[PDB]
């Protein structure tokens, strides 16, 4: 499912993101923007052999299962496959475990490299929220 950004924004605060771990809306939709373009489905190949998966792009080195990620974890207990789903329950409740493991929000290098520090109330404006 490809989202539009006010539709999301309002999926994220229902799951609870809004202001998760002190990052406000729009710090979520921007990572999101930027990691995936909005799109439930997409996948990234890492050189490493992971694979980041779905609209937070979170990577099976830790926090999901492939089955074809040598020596990873999958510390948020579910298949990477679960990651892809039109609905964003499973990849808002991993992403509260990867905002809370010790680096907030630069666990997404995306978010540090193009949200960071920038206006990102931007991605929710206009949103009847
Ligand atoms: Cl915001
Ligand atoms: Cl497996
Ligand atoms: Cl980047
Ligand atoms: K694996
Ligand atoms: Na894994």
């Amino acid at each position: 499912k490809v989202f539009g950004r006010c539709e999301l924004a309002a999926a994220m605060k229902r799951h609870g993101l809004d202001n998760y771990r002190g990052y406000s809306l729009g710090n979520w939709v921007c990572a999101a923007k930027f990691e995936s373009n909005f799109n439930t489905q997409a996948t990234n190949r890492n050189t490493d052999g992971s694979t980041d998966y779905g609209i937070l792009q979170i990577n099976s080195r830790w926090w999901c299962n492939d089955g074809r990620t040598p020596g990873s974890r999958n510390l948020c207990n579910i298949p990477c496959s679960a990651l892809l789903s039109s609905d964003i329950t499973a990849s808002v409740n991993c992403a509260k475990k990867i905002v809370s493991d010790g680096n907030g929000m630069n666990a997404w290098v995306a978010w540090r490299n193009r949200c960071k520090g920038t206006d990102v109330q931007a991605w929710i404006r206009g949103c009847r929220l």
